[PDB]
């Protein structure tokens, strides 16, 4: 009763998370670290100026903090939860060795050769002599990157001789991200869910970090969600066991399902967990603070997540240029009146003095409609998203379409 936590981060994964770590009943105020203007302004939510690791852990001492979570790479890479762990404190967030599995895909493909984790063939090539020979053995369709996917041999020779290339197999059918919280031994899955990684609509334009997201993705059956965790996740957690190296915290799975239900992994990775985390927390009827103090006790097999079977669909707003440099600090108008429509989970938000709420950053927000299908959740969250609007903004007309054509 009266927890105080502590979300690390700034985007709309953190406001998603630290939103409904707010809603449980026995949590007082959850702070983010630094946050941004959607969570200063939610209940319960206070956003704190530190970024120190030892700063935050005398933080989590002068207000008891009961435990942290961390969202971002960045931190876990710079060993944030080996530091707040030696100093005795509870962080739900991989150690820096194990965050290489999301952090270097090197070390990820090399992992999941080694426990036979299904992914894309890859290899990394000195010269084209070896290169063209091992282009010649794999055969076409096939991506090479310094990114051309190739749909012939002639693509792929003249890509190599046009370029340290990247030669990576070809994963076809359909993207889906698979989110699980792990406690070094056990899983708990989060519901399913599909991004809408291209900029626009009809997946054309550059990559992006995802432009909407809904839950849960069809395309997870039942028969994918255990060959998912048969083997992928599954061995993934076993296998980072086995390394002496235990995962602890979301594990962000992008997955490839062929035309046969056969699951590939794309790669463990941030961009599969943004915009992916604000429809799947929209749906979790739980107590995501109960949830998270089990993991980091080490008893994820002993609770549940259960889910409002209302879909989830959430489109992000982005600023002008982005995926490239986004322009910046144009005053977003609108956000007060969505009221019951929808949720709006901030990413690169901010204020000023006067009290406007400003771009700052590529994605801007991600605005959350649930409906009884997924057709219906998409009129919901397009509904709540239609009165905001910043200059320059751009969003895609079409998540979830994939699931509502079919
Ligand atoms: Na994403």
């Amino acid at each position: 009763h009266h927890m105080k936590l502590l979300v690390i981060g700034n985007g709309g994964r953190e406001h998603a998370l630290a939103w409904k770590l707010a809603q449980s009943p026995k949590v007082e105020t959850v702070f983010v670290a630094p946050g941004n203007a959607g969570t200063a302004i939610e209940s319960k939510l206070q956003n704190i100026a530190l970024t120190a690791y030892q700063d935050l852990i005398e933080f989590c001492r002068k207000e008891n903090i009961v435990f942290t979570v961390v969202g971002p790479e960045a931190p876990l890479a710079a060993g944030i939860v080996d530091d707040f762990r030696a100093a005795g404190l509870k962080i739900f967030g991989p150690t820096q060795y194990a965050a290489q599995l999301e952090s270097s895909k090197d070390f990820a493909k090399a992992f999941m050769v080694k426990y036979n984790i299904p992914t894309a063939q890859y290899q990394t090539f000195e010269n084209a002599d070896a290169a063209h020979d091992y282009v010649n053995q794999k055969g076409a369709p096939i991506v090479i990157k310094a990114v051309i996917v190739a749909m012939t041999l002639d693509e792929a020779h003249a890509a190599i001789d046009d370029m340290r290339v990247v030669i990576e197999d070809f994963l076809q059918g359909e993207e889906a991200s698979f989110i699980v919280m792990v406690d070094g031994n056990h899983v708990l899955p989060m519901a399913t869910s599909q991004d809408h990684k291209r900029l626009l609509d009809g997946d054309k334009g550059p990559n992006t970090g995802g432009m909407g997201a809904y839950s849960p993705a069809p395309v997870v059956t039942p028969a994918v969600y255990e060959r998912a965790m048969n083997e992928i996740i599954l061995p993934t957690v076993a296998g980072m066991k086995a390394e002496g190296h235990e995962f602890t915290g979301f594990l962000y799975a992008g997955l490839m399902i062929d035309q046969s239900g056969a699951p590939y992994t794309i790669e463990f990775n941030c961009r599969f967990g943004d915009p992916e985390t604000q429809p799947i927390m929209s749906r979790l009827n739980s107590d995501l603070a109960d949830l998270v103090e089990a993991a980091i006790d080490g008893r994820l097999d002993s609770v549940k997540a259960e889910w409002n079977p209302q879909t989830a669909v959430g489109v992000v707003l982005a600023a002008q240029n982005y995926p490239e440099t986004p322009k910046k600090g144009d005053v977003i108008s609108g956000l007060d009146d969505v009221n019951r429509i929808g949720k709006v989970f901030h990413a690169g938000t901010t204020v000023n003095e006067k009290g406007d709420v400003l771009t700052n950053g590529g994605r801007i927000l991600c605005v959350v409609g649930l409906g009884d299908d997924v057709a219906q959740a998409k009129a919901k969250a397009y509904g709540a998203l239609e009165k905001i609007s910043f200059d320059g903004m751009q969003y895609r007309k079409d998540i979830a379409d994939k699931a509502i054509n079919r």
